[PDB]
Order: C-alpha cells, then structure tokens, then sequence
C-alpha cells in the first residue's frame, strides 16, 4: 500500500523481530513438531496444559522415581506438545538442566504465541504492516544517533562489562534504540532507590512478547527448576553475561541486548543458591546473587537518575566456602513494577571462529 512512516533503522528492528519463519527454525533445533502443533495454532491452553505435564516430571525427579512414573510422565508432555525426533524414542527427563531445557521451550512458545497473534492483525490497506506491527506493539522504539552522548556510555557499558572468562565472542554495536514501554513509566517505583541500568538477554522469539508485554515473572503453574533466586527478573551488571541469554549462534550472530532501570532498593545480598530468596527478602526489595568479578565503584556514573556500573571490573574478594561461587553477579526482582526498559541494543556476535 503507502510508505512506512517508521524510520528505515526502526523497519529492520521490526523486521527482525517479527519473523515467524525465524522462530520456526528456532523451534525445529529444539526439536519441536512444528507440523503436527503449526504455531500459527498454538493457544494459550496448550502451553498450559505442557506445563502442568512439566510439574509431575517435577515431582517425579524430586522424589527420585525413574520408573515408569517418569516414562508416563515424560509421554504425556511429549503428546501435549509434539516433538520430532526422527524415529528415534523420546529421551527422559530426570535432571535439572533437562527440565530446565523443556521449561525454556514452553516460555518461548508462549512468546511466539504473543507475536504470531501480533502478526495476524487487521486493518490492511492503510497503514503499512511495518506499522500495524509497531502499534500493536504498544511500546516506542525511537533510534538514537551514533553520534550522541547516549551511545558513547551504553558502548562504554557494552565493552567494558565484557567478562574475561566469556572469551568465546567479541561484540559490537550495531544499532540502539530508545524504549519506552506504554503503562511502564506509571508503574514503576520511583520511590525505590539504587536504581541502576542492568542488561537481559533473551533468545531471538522472545522480544515481540517482551517489547509489548514488559519482562514478565513465570505463571504459579510452572516449575521452580532453574530459578536459583527463586521465581522472578533476573538482571546482570556484566554484559556478556547477559548476552549469553542471547543464545546467538555461528549462523545467526545477531541479537538483541535490553537494558532497563531496575528499582533494586535494599539488596538482599546471597552466596549460595536458593529457589526461595523472595520468602527471605523481609521489608528487602531485591536478591543480589554475589559474584567473583563485578565493575567497581570507581568508574560508576549517573543516566537520568540511574546509575551506569561500567567497567573495567576487578575482583571483589568474594568466595563461597561451602558450595559454589558465582563467577559474576546476578539482580533479581519479584515484581515487575519494579522494572522499566529503557534501551534496545542491536548486537552483532563477533564469535571466535
Ligand atoms: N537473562 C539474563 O540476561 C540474565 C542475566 C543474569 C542472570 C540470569 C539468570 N537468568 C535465568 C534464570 C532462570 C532461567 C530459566 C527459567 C525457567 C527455565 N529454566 C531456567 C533462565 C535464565 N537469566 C539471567
């Protein structure tokens, strides 16, 4: 029909984002029919239904019964959400990191599931669907000039944050945008102080849901595997350390980077896990999950009421005695109101080939 009235760099943001056919191949590598169950019909009650199937594999692990509890168990996720894995026999699911793999598959579904409904929009004719898409979104997406003293900080946090021990890619900036949620700004506790600009990394299927829905807390229904902190939004002061969350691949090396004002308040500060900090927090608003690098206090400054912690970091003299000891820190919100995005980083994955 007529012109996009979006600016060109907002178009490849939207473009990016909401590709279906890239979701679809996201979800055949983690081995998800995407012919018997399309995504085009994938409902909110099927998502649902899998998690419900999760929970009893749940139980089972916890109280150690590997037998044909679990093989019942594991089937009755596999009927509810179709799998391919050739003619091979399904796996069992009997570890932390394998219900945990399942559990990222319901959460990205549930994403799709946002942006497929997104994508099936109405009134075609006089907007163009670049735009339909970006309304909907409900969310500004507003490109800042390379040039600007804005992207001079945010490539300063992206850079110096980088932590030593994820020398496996470099990465560099491609594109940033300024985010501003509809309802986010209402919301959000600007009572709170320590307030400071973290990173979150999410896979590539999860931004639509994420740009129009805000970062969300997992449902009751689902499973507390996974959670170290417990149930929440889990941030990080060091930027590959979220980007990892990106989970960007050698043939697609291209992903998105949210940066956002959390309202951590008084931090409960941990050392060792626990899927049941947000009991322990008391009048406290945060867990802080402490690590053995994190950027000093030295090189901190202040963004519109929000402190930057860049780097380079140092050691912070921290070691767990009796258990493991995180490599690099970890923020942790239990509600929403407490999180307001404010930056969207085009990143491109400059992996160590
Ligand atoms: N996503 C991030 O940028 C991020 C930054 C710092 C610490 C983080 C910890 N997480 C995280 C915590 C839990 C989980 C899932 C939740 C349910 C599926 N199994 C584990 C995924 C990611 N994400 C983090």
């Amino acid at each position: 029909g007529p012109e996009s009235q979006l600016d060109l760099r907002v178009q490849e943001l939207i473009k990016l984002i909401c590709n279906v056919q890239a979701m679809e191949e996201m979800m055949m590598e983690m081995k998800y029919n995407t012919k018997k169950a399309p995504l085009g019909k994938l409902t909110v009650a099927q998502i649902k239904a899998g998690y419900q199937s999760l929970k009893k594999i749940e139980d089972c692990i916890r109280a150690g019964q590997h037998g044909r509890a679990l093989m019942e168990a594991c089937n009755e996720f596999y009927t509810r959400i179709p799998h391919d894995f050739g003619l091979r026999t399904p796996p069992l699911i009997r570890t932390q990191k394998e219900l945990s793999e399942k559990i990222q598959l319901l959460e990205a579904l549930g994403d799709i599931e946002i942006a497929i409904k997104l994508v099936k929009s109405e009134r075609q004719g006089l907007e163009h669907p670049l735009d339909q898409h970006y309304r909907n979104l409900h969310c500004a997406l507003r490109p800042l000039d390379h040039e600007s003293y804005e992207f001079k900080v945010i490539s300063q946090y992206l850079q110096s944050t980088h932590a030593p021990t994820h020398s496996d890619y470099t990465m560099t900036l491609l594109d940033l945008f300024e985010v501003e949620k509809d309802g986010e700004k209402e919301a959000f506790r600007e009572d709170l102080h320590n307030r400071m600009l973290l990173w979150h990394g999410s896979r590539m299927s999860n931004w639509v849901g994420i740009l129009s829905h805000g970062l969300r807390i997992a449902p009751p229904e689902a499973p507390i595997t996974g959670y170290m902190f417990g149930k929440g939004i889990y941030f990080a002061d060091m930027s590959s350390k979220s980007a990892n969350y990106c989970f960007a691949s050698r043939l697609k090396n291209t992903g998105l980077l949210l940066l956002s004002e959390v309202a951590l308040g008084q931090c409960n500060e941990l050392l060792e896990a626990n899927p049941k900090a947000e009991g322990l927090l008391q009048g406290k608003h945060s867990t802080k999950g402490l690590g053995k690098m994190a950027p000093s206090s030295a090189h901190f400054v202040t963004l519109n009421g929000s402190t930057v912690p860049l780097g380079p970091a140092s050691d912070t003299g921290i070691l767990n005695p009796d258990g493991y000891t995180l490599n690099y820190n970890e923020y942790i919100v239990y509600n929403p109101n407490q999180v307001r995005m404010r930056y969207l980083l085009k990143v491109q994955f400059n992996f160590l080939q």
